[PDB]
C-alpha cells in the first residue's frame, strides 16, 4: 500500500508500470498532460515505477 | 485504508480510478464542479488513481 | 476506521457515499443544512465520500 | 475504536447514529442540553455519526 | 480500552454509560459530587457515555 | 495495561473499582490517608474507577 | 510488563501488591527503608499497588 | 523485555529478585561493589526488582 | 514494501536489479536518460540495486 | 533483541551472563582489555548482564 | 528488510555479502567504481556486509 | 533483526561473532584493516559481537 504521486509539469509526461516477478517488463504506461496526476500504489503486479518526461514527483522520502 | 483528498478548484474536473490487477483500464470516471470535493481510498479494486483537470490534491505526502 | 469531518458552512449540502466494490453508484445521499455536522468513517460499503455545495471538511491529511 | 466528543454549547442539540452495512438510516438520536456533553464511539451499528444543532465537536483531526 | 476521565466542578453531576448493540439505551448512571472523580473506559456494554451537570472532562483528544 | 495514578492529599480519601459485565456495581472500595498512593489498572473486573474525597490524579491523559 | 519504581523517602515505608481477579485483597507487602528502591511490575497476580509512608514515585505517566 | 540498569555509587550494593506468581519471595541476591553494573530483566521468573544500598537506577520512565 | 527512487541527472545512468537467494546475479537492467525517474522497490526478486552513471538517489536513509 | 555496548576503559574489564530460568547462575565471563567493546543481546540464556571493572556502557535507557 | 546504501567516492571499492548461517563466508563480491551506487538488504543468505575501499555509507543509524 | 557498524580507525581491527545458545564461543573472527567497514546483524547464531583493537562503532544506541 506504498504509493507515489507524478504531477505532470510539461505535456505528454510517461509513467510506466513495471511487472513484479522473475520477469520485469512494461504492462502499462498512462499518459499524463500538463497539469494532470496520478497517484500510483505499488500493487501485486507493479514492484517498480518509471517515469519518462519531465513530472513533479511525491514519494514516502520526500519532494523530486 | 490509504486515501486522496481532491477538491475542483474550477469547474469539469475529473477523477479516474484505475482497475488493480493484471490488466489496468478505468472503470470508473467521476465528475467533480468548482468547491465539490471527494475523499477516495485505494481499494481492492481501485490501486491507481487519476485526475483531469485543475484540483486540489492532499496524500499522505502532502498537498499538490 | 478511517473517517471524514464534514461541516456545512452554508444551507443544503450533501454528501454522499459511493459503493465499494467492482460497481461504483451512489448508495446513500445524506442532507445536511448551514452548521450541522457529520462525521462519516468509510466501511465495508463505502470507500468514497463525495461532497457537494459549501462545506469545512476535515481529514486526516488536514483541512480543506 | 474510534470516537467523537460532543458538546451543546445551547440547548435542544441533536446526535444521531447513522446504521453500518448496506442501508443508511438514524436507529438513534439522543437530544442534548447546554452543556451536556456526550462522547460517542462508532461501534459495530454505527459508521457515521450527524450533529444537529449548534454544539462544539472534537475529533481526532481536531475541533470543529 | 480507550477511556474518559470526569471530575464534578459542582455538586449533582451525572455520568451515564450508553449500551452498544442494535440498541441504545441507558443502562446505568453513577452520580458525582463536588470534587469526585471517574475513570471510564468504553467497553463491550459501553459505546457512549454522557455527561449531565456541569464537569471538568479530559479525552484522548484533550480537555473539554 | 492502562492504569490510573492516585494519591490521598488529605485524609480518608476512597477509590472505588466498578465492575466491568452487563452489571454496574462497587466491588471493591480501598481506603487512603494522606500521602498514601495507589496505582490501578483496568482488569478483566475493573471497567471503571471512581475517586471520593480530595485526592491527586494521573492518567494517560493527564493530571487532574 | 506495565511498571513503577517506587523510592523509600524515609524509613518504613509499604509497598503492597493487591490482587487481580473478582477478588481484591492484599498478598503481600514488602517493606522498604530509607533510600532503598523496588521496581514492580504489574503481573498476572497484582492489578493494583498501594504505597503506605512517604516515598518518591516514577510511573509511565510521571513523578509524583 | 523490560529490564533496569544498576550501578553500585559505593561498596556492598545488593540487588533482589522476587519471585512472579501467587508468591512473593526473594529467589536470587546479587552483590554490587563500587563502580559494578547490572542490567537485569524482568523475566518469566522475576517480577520485581529490589535494591538494597545506594545505587544509580535507570528506568524506562528515567533516573534515580 | 522498502524502495528507492532514482532520477538521471545525466543520459545513459543504468539501474540494476540483483537477485535475490543463494544466487546473486544481474536479472534485469534499466536503462535511465537525462531527466527520468524510476521509483524501484525491494521484491521477492530483487534483494539489492545497483547504481551505474551519475544519478539522484533517495533512500529511506536519506538522500545520495 | 534487547542489548547492551559495553567498552573497557581500562584494562581487565569483566562481563557475566547470568542464567535465564528458575536458577541464576554465571554461565558465560567474557574478558575485555582497554579499549575493547563487546555488543551484547540478551537472549534464550542470558536475562542479566553483569560488569566488573570500570567500563563505558550505552543501553536503551543512555549511557553510564 | 533492512539495508545499507555505498556509493564508490573513488574507483575499485568492494562490497562483500557474508553468509547467514552456521558458517560465515563470503559469497558474492560486487565491485564499484567511482560514483556508482549500490543498496543492498540483508537476507536469508546475507548477514553481514564488508566493504573493503573508499566508500560513502548510509545505514539506518547514519552515515559513515 | 538489530545490527552493528564497526569502521577500523587504524589496521588489524578484530571482529568476533559469540555462539548463541547454552554455550558461548567465537565462532568467527572477520579481520578489518584501516578504513574497512563491515555491518553485522545480530542472527540465529550471533548473539554477542565483540570488538578488539581501535574501531569506531554505531549502535541502536549511538556511537562509540
Ligand atoms: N520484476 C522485478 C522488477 C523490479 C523491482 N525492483 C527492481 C529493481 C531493479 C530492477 C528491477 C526491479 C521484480 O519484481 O523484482
Ligand atoms: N492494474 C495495475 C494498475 C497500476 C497500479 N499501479 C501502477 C503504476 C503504474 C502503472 C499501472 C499501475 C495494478 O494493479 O498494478
Ligand atoms: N467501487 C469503487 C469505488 C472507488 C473507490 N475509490 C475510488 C477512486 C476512484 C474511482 C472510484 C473509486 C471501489 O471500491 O474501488
Ligand atoms: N450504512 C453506511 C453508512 C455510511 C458510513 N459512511 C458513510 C459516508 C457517506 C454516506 C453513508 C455512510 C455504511 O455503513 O457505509
Ligand atoms: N447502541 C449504540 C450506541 C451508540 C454508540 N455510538 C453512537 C453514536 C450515536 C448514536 C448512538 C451511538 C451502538 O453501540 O452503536
Ligand atoms: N459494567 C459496566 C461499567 C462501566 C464501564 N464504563 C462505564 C461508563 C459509564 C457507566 C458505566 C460504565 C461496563 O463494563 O461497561
Ligand atoms: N481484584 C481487582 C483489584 C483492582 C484492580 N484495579 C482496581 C481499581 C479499583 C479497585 C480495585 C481494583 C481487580 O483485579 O480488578
Ligand atoms: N509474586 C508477585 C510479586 C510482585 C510483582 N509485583 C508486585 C507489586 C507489589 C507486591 C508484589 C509484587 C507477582 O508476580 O505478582
Ligand atoms: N542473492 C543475494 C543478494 C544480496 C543481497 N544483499 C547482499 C549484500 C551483499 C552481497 C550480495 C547481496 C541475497 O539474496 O542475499
Ligand atoms: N535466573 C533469573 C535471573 C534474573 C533475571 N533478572 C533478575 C533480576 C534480579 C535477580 C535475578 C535476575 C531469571 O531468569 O529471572
Ligand atoms: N554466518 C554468521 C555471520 C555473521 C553475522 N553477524 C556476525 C557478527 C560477527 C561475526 C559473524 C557474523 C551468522 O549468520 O551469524
Ligand atoms: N551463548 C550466549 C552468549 C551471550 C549473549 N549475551 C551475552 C551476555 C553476556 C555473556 C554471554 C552472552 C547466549 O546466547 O546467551
Amino acid at each position: 500500500s506504498d504509493f507515489v504521486v507524478i504531477k505532470a509539469v510539461e505535456d505528454g509526461v510517461n509513467v510506466i508500470g513495471l511487472t513484479r516477478g522473475t520477469d520485469t517488463k512494461f504492462h502499462h504506461s498512462e499518459k499524463l498532460d500538463k497539469g494532470e496526476v496520478i497517484i500510483a500504489q505499488f500493487t501485486e503486479h507493479t514492484s517498480a515505477i518509471k517515469v519518462r518526461g519531465e513530472a513533479l514527483i511525491q514519494t514516502a522520502y520526500g519532494e523530486m
